[PDB]
């Protein structure tokens, strides 16, 4: 529980160190989640998967996603922004247009499911501007306390001496390019995978070959995108 524990036993290392500004907000955000349940709202993720992306090496991330919040519908939003289990389908139509654009990019096959883990493993961030929404409500969340998280967790980042390329999908992502100026860093902005965005640059922005060129031209290794 967020609201009980501290960040060293719910994020990795690293993570715990990086988010320590946070510590209180993200204290802050377990009482807010546990106002809405006793006023009769729900939200997603589940509670244990609200800081997933935190339990991947901080150290180890050289990309960094992030879209706007959660997927809205039960069963479907895991932690990890825009994955979903193995067994789900038919996929959210952000996913769908998300692997529309990596088969173009890449030229691999469409993945058979859904679950993004393979990216978390090879250092990417799977993160979202908002950690949790209300089922049913895109943006719900917006503007009650997690901006000042992942506005943390992106300045920590930024100042590693570690390589970072950024992809930023969507408005309230691109709110953190200004904290994304450093050296060491540079950040690719699209509109938003969904259907309501997509058409407008999404499709055809080649993010994932993009990010592998960024990466080789500061020295780093590229990412792996390929999902079985
Ligand atoms: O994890 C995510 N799932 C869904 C969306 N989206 O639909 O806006 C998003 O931005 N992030
Ligand atoms: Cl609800
Ligand atoms: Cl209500």
């Amino acid at each position: 529980s967020m609201t009980a524990r501290p960040l060293s036993e719910l994020v990795e290392r690293g993570w715990a160190a990086a988010l320590e500004p946070v510590a209180d907000q993200v204290a802050h955000m377990g009482q807010f989640l546990r106002a809405e349940i006793a006023a009769g709202r729900r939200y997603l993720p589940a509670g244990s998967n609200v800081l997933r992306a935190f339990t991947f090496p901080f150290d180890n991330v050289r990309v960094l996603i992030v879209g706007q919040d959660p997927y809205p519908t039960p069963g479907h939003a895991v932690g990890l922004s825009f994955s979903v289990a193995p067994d789900v389908r038919p996929w959210p139509r952000s996913l769908a247009n998300i692997f529309d654009e990596y088969t173009a990019d890449l030229g691999y096959p469409l993945p058979s499911n859904g679950d993004l883990t393979p990216w978390a493993q090879r250092g990417v961030l799977l993160l979202n501007r908002v950690l949790t929404v209300r089922p049913s409500n895109p943006a719900s969340h917006r503007g009650k306390g997690w901006e000042a998280v992942t506005e943390c967790a992106i300045r920590a980042l930024a100042a590693r001496a570690a390589p970072l390329v950024a992809i930023l999908w969507g408005r309230d992502a691109s709110t953190l390019k200004p904290m994304l100026a450093a050296g060491n860093c540079v950040a690719i902005e699209s509109p938003h995978p969904s259907p309501l965005s997509a058409s407008r640059g999404f499709f055809g922005s080649r993010p994932f070959s993009r990010a592998n060129e960024l990466l080789v031209g500061m020295g780093a290794e590229p990412i792996d995108w390929r999902l079985p």
